[PDB]
């Protein structure tokens, strides 16, 4: 079978895990424990093909972000997540396309940028606000929730439709 290597970045708390075990384990994680590095991996058909799920769960918080790049090198495409309800987090995302750009030496890797907790009302950043900025990156903009389901698998499995269209 196919394998797709997926990396989850982005900000610490705005739901990188949640979304992952989500996808994998199909419940809502409600607690908040910061990650160092986990990967999960799972067979699944997409589009008629079937495909082994390589995920790297990556460190958002500074603190347990050492060697991160080193993880991210290995991606074959990346969710780039921030919450809605977080300015800030949006805001860190050109940071993140920045150091995908260093660690695969593209221009151009495949990506989704993923605007995530849109259960939550306590919305800062619009959806036109994301859409332009994966516009200007050439990429997808999908809004998610953990907690809800909502997206969660169109985020991933738009991913892999990325990786192979490159
Ligand atoms: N309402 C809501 N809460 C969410 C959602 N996704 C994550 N959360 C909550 O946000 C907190 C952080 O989630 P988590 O997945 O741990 O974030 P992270 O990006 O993996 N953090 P880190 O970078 O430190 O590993 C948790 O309390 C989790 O339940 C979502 O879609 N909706
Ligand atoms: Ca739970
Ligand atoms: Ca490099
Ligand atoms: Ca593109
Ligand atoms: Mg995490
Ligand atoms: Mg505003």
């Amino acid at each position: 079978m196919t394998e797709y290597k997926l990396v989850v970045v982005g900000a610490g708390g705005v739901g990188k895990s949640a979304l992952t075990i989500q996808l994998i384990q199909n419940h809502f994680v409600d607690e908040y424990d910061p990650t160092i590095e986990d990967s999960y991996r799972k067979q699944v058909v997409i589009d008629g093909e079937t495909c082994l799920l390589d995920i790297l769960d990556t460190a958002g918080q500074e603190e347990y972000s050492a060697m991160r790049d080193e993880y991210m090198r290995t991606g074959e495409g990346f969710l780039c997540v921030f919450a809605i309800n977080n300015t800030k987090s949006f805001e860190d995302i050109h940071q993140y396309r920045e150091q995908i750009k260093r660690v695969k030496d593209s221009d151009d890797v495949p990506m989704v940028l993923v605007g995530n907790k849109c259960d939550l009302a306590a919305r800062t950043v619009e959806s036109r606000q994301a859409q332009d900025l994966a516009r200007s990156y050439g990429i997808p903009y999908i809004e998610t929730s953990a907690k809800t389901r909502q997206g969660v698998e169109d985020a991933f499995y738009t991913l892999v439709r990325e990786i192979r269209q490159h």
